[PDB]
């Protein structure tokens, strides 16, 4: 809805900052809205889905399983891990690694994670061979959060990264288990908070994932749709503002109303 866009470029003027935002249909695949569906963005956090999915290709092909055991050492923790910084003495499993990954934004998880897809270059390769030839990971955490202006390591584009959304989610890739599991680790996600979820009226269904980083670099990819089924994909970053996470969280949750008020 041009409403909703009108919020994007609210957001744009008053953040000083770039926005891209798009709205895809998660049956026909269309694009309903968009606003600078072409320009990079840091990913942030919400590449940890992206990663997740390429865990489950490989748990589909049995090259990986979900339930074997990683052990990890005190020196693998980087800054904010939740979850894996409780279990150094029994270690993880790599479905309790993609759940904090996801749910919790666990540094460390994704970091282990990406060790066992052989690293950022194979994960950016796991994307290219499924037809997004435009995201790249090419850091771990936390350093793949440092959003340099025009730099475009770790970087998608709204467009791209609703695309690859809606084939990890919807597509062929994935067996329907591993798509139904990436989906349950996103609707159980823990700090998206005030975002997204912060607009959606009772009895939504909402699977997302949020991420922040360095320079006003704020996103969050979801699928979400009324009556408990997502019907409808929506992607949103912004990166270069000077203002606080509190404001970048308000800004994202007012496009939100939007979209919900216009459904």
């Amino acid at each position: 809805h041009p409403e909703t866009l009108v919020k994007v470029k609210d957001a744009e003027d008053q953040l000083g900052a770039r926005v891209g935002y798009i709205e895809l249909d998660l049956n026909s695949g269309k694009i309903l809205e968009s606003f600078r569906p072409e320009e990079r963005f840091p990913m942030m956090s919400t590449f940890k889905v992206l990663l997740c999915g390429a865990v489950l290709s490989r748990v589909d092909a049995g090259q990986e399983q979900l339930g074997r055991r990683i052990h990890y050492s005190q020196n693998d923790l980087v800054e904010y891990s939740p979850v894996t910084e409780k279990h150094l003495t029994d270690g993880m499993t790599v479905r309790e690694l993609c759940s904090a990954a996801i749910t919790m934004s666990d540094n460390t998880a994704a970091n282990l994670l990406l060790t066992t897809i052989g690293g950022p270059k194979e994960l950016t390769a796991f994307l290219h061979n499924m037809g997004d030839h435009v995201t790249r990971l090419d850091r771990w955490e936390p350093e793949l959060n440092e959003a340099i202006p025009n730099d475009e390591r770790d970087t998608t584009t709204p467009a791209a990264m609703a695309t690859t959304l809606r084939k990890l989610l919807t597509g062929e890739l994935l067996t329907l288990a591993s798509r139904q599991q990436l989906i349950d680790w996103m609707e159980a996600d823990k700090v998206a908070g005030p975002l997204l979820r912060s607009a959606l009226p009772a009895g939504w269904f909402i699977a997302d994932k949020s991420g922040a980083g360095e320079r006003g670099s704020r996103g969050i990819i979801a699928a979400l749709g009324p009556d408990g089924k997502p019907s409808r994909i929506v992607v949103n970053y912004t990166t270069g503002s000077q203002a606080t996470m509190d404001e970048r969280n308000r800004q994202i949750a007012e496009i939100g109303a939007s979209l919900i008020k216009h459904w």
